[PDB]
């Protein structure tokens, strides 16, 4: 009965949050996303086409005032999960792919009650990068760039929590070293638009174990 | 708590225009006919495979059409003049390459802009496989190849297709490709064949490049 | 207004259409469909698996009485257009196939007045075939069946327009040429089942160019 | 005839209507699955994985009181086809496949009125088998077994018609040539469990042709 | 006729169960006042590839999943004396167990369908294909290579989700004997982890595989 009261109790919480009376961000009411990597591998450098795939968790994060609520009032529940299709989601995308992102992880959003949500998918992606100088001490240099499709800087704006990139889950034993990795929040004018848009830029070094 | 009445406000306008206008289109036809604009930015040529005659491009591929349908007066939805929309919430033109040799791969989510005047906006980026003899890619010359987009099912009578300019633009083409673009346009063709009355209207994506 | 009485015209043309009160054919209701191949490419000769990749147009087209209507009671309309998916369309499948099919278009079908309904999918198909000869000016010859995988001849019947494939929009510089290309009727019986199955059969000779 | 023709076609809609208006099997209700395989080709062995690559067509046969009816109540309809996924399927599956199973055919059933399905879905497979000896004489020889994932002995018996393979439609020009092929049902019994469980063992001995 | 009303009767037995079990007023997954122990244990049955260009190595293995839930008892009295079942994994809520070094999609080879007992356990038991991250160095000596790959929930910490084994051995019983890889030794254990994200620890099962070409 004890465990039947807490399971109402959530079950009454996610009823009320997912029948309120949200269509994405506005100019009106624009949203800030926090985005953050944590960098686990680069796989395969293939310098015949000038691709380079990447492995790591992005975690992203922004708040809603149509998520909040207060825990008094859902027997003191602080946080759930639940799937990510339940939710709005920002459409941050890697601007310079040349296939597909492959999704390894489940697509499951945690949800806290000051209205934040914290989604953290793991990705394969394959991005533009020529690889010349990664079997040298130098090493080579990449980057790619990340942020909504549809949206400018009006709607969602964009920040990291660090301009370093999360290394302490690198896989030691790559193939390629990394001997830096930033990420860097950049404002962007482009003539076709009187809008900012926002990006964040993520560059590595690397090269040759 | 103003504050929160007023984000409520401008959610409750967006939701009640989408609502509107989602509860009112069946694709052209010769009677009420559309005019597509099309036009491509290429970003990289990623392979070309002498061995199977194969090329693959990534690129953006930009539609932009208008329909009364979707108009609005902001007046009446509280001065919104566009909104960002799922692409499956709203018809779509069949654009298809007319040569691919893999189904195309889309690279970004799949949303479109609705501005108040009708007008959608869609830019999906895509990687393509296509028909390319690359021969020559590695001389001063370069290797030309070509393919050709438009509608799987509508004629010319149905959709006319238009580029805005015959330059794809280039201004995004990575700069660190292992192929340099030598060249890149888009040209709308009207073409006539044997088989039927009707016109056809294609887009030539025709470029010329080379090792880099 | 002229225009949403055009679109309303369509609109009801399908709406009628589509409350009808077609389960497919059946041996009292039974269908012929129209089957042609047009070549685009041989892309891929692998002599190590004996697969080869073709692309090609597969033109379908059949017609049912509960697709008929008369242009003068729908505004003159003469056609339509409707996703495969919202209409029964014939499971016509190669018989030799090694990988699944990849579809290059949409999945739209043409519905006619007269009933007809016409689909033109192009795809790219891995099937058996052994590339011994290609290098030679007699070249290799391979065939592979497509057929109703599940109707037999009592339900599905099939017919050609035509015993030629049409070649002239076949890319001029794939790495193979093609020497002759013929798509042919034929009823076969297995031992699974009692009823005949039809099939056409598309031969193709080629060479390297 | 339009009348005829929408007579036997309502005729049809109300038996699947019927029909369709069943948990698995159980111990109380079980039912057996008769399998048999058609071995269409051996399309790759690949000694750097000890993977081999089957393409088959697997024939599943069961039946069901469910799916009974008199023909003298249905317009004497005799049989129907239906989408696998309008009805209950066993779970046979492979036991030592290294890939998903790719599915070459439509996933479409035949329906019989004395509540018979039949069941064919053309299959790609990678499997575990070490090709060594295929360039010899006599040959390699590989095995799979095939069976319920979850389902005991007790609630679903596996039968074959015939020990011998079907090699009607093996493909003449593979890159291996087919020494022999046996598809045999196993009965193995756990000191664990108070149930049996089933398999059919598909064993194919092969060299290159 | 008798007997077709018998099965009928089962059935509908089975059916009442499961339709009595799925409306229940609803599980909506574990939580820190409710939750839950997952137990794994890990079948492997094949190293079918070492990439050494890329470090990726590709595993067959079955993943047993087993946890309890009192909101899937009942009295077997009740139910026709129905003991257990087979449903869809869809039916059920799962746990969202995760390898966290995949370097591609982690593919099921197996139909997703779990068994529930009437004192509310579960074992649901995909096989699974898996590239992970794993350097082959050494493969070709006697003392072979080693790599290792951790499972856990994606998004449930240990205040929600408690991972444990049953045994430290993984189970090589169905291991392909003519695999171009021999296992030297294969063990499966727990671990706590805190990661940058979050302050709650994660709790993860680590493979660790020893193999060498046979
Ligand atoms: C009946 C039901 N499903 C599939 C079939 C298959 C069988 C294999 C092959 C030939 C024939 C028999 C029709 N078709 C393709 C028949
Ligand atoms: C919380 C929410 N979403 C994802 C996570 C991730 C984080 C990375 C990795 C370890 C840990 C933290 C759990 N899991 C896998 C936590």
């Amino acid at each position: 009965d004890d465990k039947l009261h807490s399971q109402a109790n959530l079950m009454r919480l996610k009823s009320d949050l997912f029948n309120r009376s949200y269509p994405g961000p506005t100019k009106d009411d624009p949203l800030t996303v926090t985005l953050g990597f944590t960098l686990q591998d680069i796989v395969k450098a293939d310098s015949s086409t000038n691709e380079v795939d990447l492995v790591y968790w992005e975690q992203q994060r922004w708040k809603l005032n149509s998520l909040m609520w207060d825990p008094n009032e859902y027997g003191n529940i602080t946080d759930f999960r639940t799937s990510a299709a339940d939710i709005w989601t920002p459409d941050i995308t890697a601007y310079s792919s040349t296939r597909p992102v492959q999704v390894l992880s489940p697509q499951i959003a945690v949800v806290t009650h000051d209205g934040s949500v914290m989604f953290i998918p793991a990705q394969r992606l394959s991005f533009m990068c020529d690889p010349t100088g990664v079997d040298s001490e130098e090493g080579a240099t990449c980057a790619v760039k990340f942020g909504s499709w549809v949206y400018s800087g009006f709607e969602i704006d964009l920040k990291t929590d660090t301009d370093q990139v999360d290394l302490s889950s690198y896989y030691a034993s790559s193939k390629y070293e990394i001997l830096s990795a930033t990420q860097t929040r950049q404002v962007q004018h482009y003539s076709c638009c009187p809008e900012p848009y926002i990006d964040v830029n993520l560059v590595v070094k690397f090269r040759e174990r």
